[PDB]
């Protein structure tokens, strides 16, 4: 059940803390917390969560007032029914939590809400850059990346883009990952899932100039590409098709699923 | 649009000639689409690989569409959009994206119904001849040791590992094949079900196993059964109680 959303308007954190001290965190099979659950921590010792890893979906781990549940991953085939069932394994109580299974190709906000509402526990739910969206063509993007020395993610499987690159940067040895030849490229495939490309770029944590990842290449429309791009944390200049798409994209990026 | 058929492929070919096959990014066909072939030259499908979701490839009367994979995050909306790229016509086809952790029958039906093309839908591979038993671990191990059958086991189930290590003292537990008293096939809860199923289908040998993914990967019995339809290697499958045998067989024999 969802007792309240902690929007700071209607409900506040310090006031909810009178009701319960218990937190419900969401983890993956590897014992790694979902980003929203990680942002709920304030220097608590989370070492205990790796002491018993790897986990099975539905595994419940408790240390003091922190409870962690191992949830199914949507980007690996997990359904809403599987999500609700992993939540039913949590001992019935009052918890401060977030929407489970957010973001790139993860569960939608409505699916996360449903799973929390279906649960028998009472939940106090905490809620889950625009300045970077441009409308530059490939030429303009390449010129920017060569001048700034920024990393430029590029889908290796877009034939028209590869021909342009090979003609502009003659003798380029195209290979997966980092290729520093005129421009510092980051070559990725349409085979590698978007969430995986995003994790690799988030890890590399450096300035990027890119198109919205997965748009067309991985079967995403603009909205779906934007929703996945929310999970990109590395500083990025993001180029959309037309100037008309800039506002559209910003709208999808700024919304709630 | 749709006309679900009780009749065979060779029989349906009297109605129309065009086939709609479903492929992945690598240009490899989905199992149901591969079973629709009768020695046709499929080399052309590799000539232009890798593909993007939505790519349409035609040679003669065979049309292939690159569909999104549900077991990799694909949605129904993505599936319907890839299908809208297929030229409007009459096709003999199957339900797209069937398989383990693939799209459900209702999601596949919806995507085909959303499409403007007219379909003659051949049934999926699913079902009398069943080896569903209700054996406990000890019984399963005794059977595997005497028959020398391969016994898939989830390495991350602590209680199962303790039993194994106590029965087969000195066992060096490692991923994959470990031949020590029983020929085990150790897998992780990290590896997806469809991937374990593919590895076992490839090894193609007699198995004695519990329904793959049940509990370990978050599946309830119904979901584990639905994934088990994709298992083709000969298998003895053990469920909890004798009461679960019929329940499981029901889920295995059913539609979705």
């Amino acid at each position: 059940k969802i007792k309240a959303c902690i929007d700071e308007v209607t409900t506040t954190l310090e006031e909810t803390k009178f009701l319960t001290n218990k937190l419900l965190l969401f983890a993956d099979i590897n014992g790694k917390l979902y980003h929203d659950s990680q942002n709920m921590l304030r220097g608590e010792d989370m070492s205990f969560l790796e002491k018993d890893a790897p986990y099975m979906v539905g595994d419940v781990i408790t240390s003091g007032d922190i409870t962690c549940v191992v949830i199914p991953s949507k980007k690996a085939g997990g359904t809403t029914e599987m999500l609700s069932r992993a939540l039913k394994k949590v001992p019935v109580d009052e918890y401060i939590t977030t929407y489970p299974g957010q973001g790139c190709a993860g569960y939608t906000l409505e699916e996360a809400k449903t799973a929390l509402k279906k649960c028998k526990s009472a939940f106090y739910v905490l809620p889950s850059e625009i300045l970077g969206t441009v409308s530059w063509n490939l030429r303009e993007m390449l010129a920017h990346a060569e001048e700034t020395r920024k990393l430029m993610p590029i889908c290796m499987d877009v034939r028209a883009i590869m021909a342009t690159i090979q003609r502009k940067y003659k003798g380029i040895k195209i290979q997966e990952g980092i290729v520093d030849y005129g421009v510092r490229f980051f070559f990725y495939t349409s085979k590698e899932p978007v969430a995986s490309i995003i994790t690799k770029l988030n890890s590399l944590n450096e300035p990027l100039v890119t198109m919205p990842i997965g748009y067309v290449t991985h079967g995403f429309n603009l909205e779906e590409a934007a929703r996945c791009m929310r999970s990109l944390r590395a500083p990025a200049v993001v180029s959309v098709s037309s100037p008309d798409a800039v506002t559209t994209y910003n709208g999808y990026l700024t919304s709630s699923s």
